[PDB]
């Protein structure tokens, strides 16, 4: 699948009042990081489209654009999962098992 | 976005009767290849979920599962685009510009 793992967690197992206060800095830093990597992904998609518009074949331009797309997609996947673990660190310990249930099930479905 | 590039092309710019005959072998070979890589992707998602169920932290198990997911996703992206170029080769030349319009626009939106 193509689930939004971060959104799934904040909606299904929302932070409590104190957890939200504790996590606010890291949540903002993540929002900014997600936006930056998504800007890079959109730009890489544009480069791949441009390459194929110019010459619709495998090509050095296509090879480079494909790699750039892959790299940005991987950076987003990894950054998201690191932030998911940041969230888990900021939870009261007793809230972690419910969080994990949602996380495990969503990962199995391909959410990222 | 998360568009299904292959499906977008076959639906918006379907093959004509003769093109469909010419392409049938390569279309079948691609269907089988897509299914194989998707099996690997689902299995990699399962390994990542398992890893995090066991120990919800970055870990050698998470590192390996994440890489396996990335590798299968890239293999699928590349195989799809190679087959898109197979399709273009099997088109009557006069049909290629319409195909390219759909392809370029869909790539720009992130379809893969
Ligand atoms: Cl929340
Ligand atoms: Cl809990
Ligand atoms: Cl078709
Ligand atoms: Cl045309
Ligand atoms: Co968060
Ligand atoms: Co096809
Ligand atoms: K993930
Ligand atoms: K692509």
């Amino acid at each position: 699948g193509h689930g939004d793992l971060h959104e799934i967690l904040h909606e299904a197992v929302p932070l409590d009042a104190n957890e939200r206060e504790i996590l606010e800095l890291k949540e903002d830093a993540f929002a900014q990081r997600r936006r930056e990597i998504e800007t890079r992904l959109r730009a890489a998609n544009g480069k791949l489209a441009d390459a194929i518009a110019k010459n619709p074949a495998w090509s050095p331009e296509v090879e480079a654009a494909t790699q750039e797309v892959e790299r940005a997609a991987g950076d987003l996947q990894r950054a998201t999962l690191v932030h998911v673990f940041e969230m888990r660190a900021g939870l009261k310990p007793e809230h972690r098992p419910a969080f994990d249930r949602v996380l495990i099930d969503a990962l199995r479905r391909g959410s990222q």
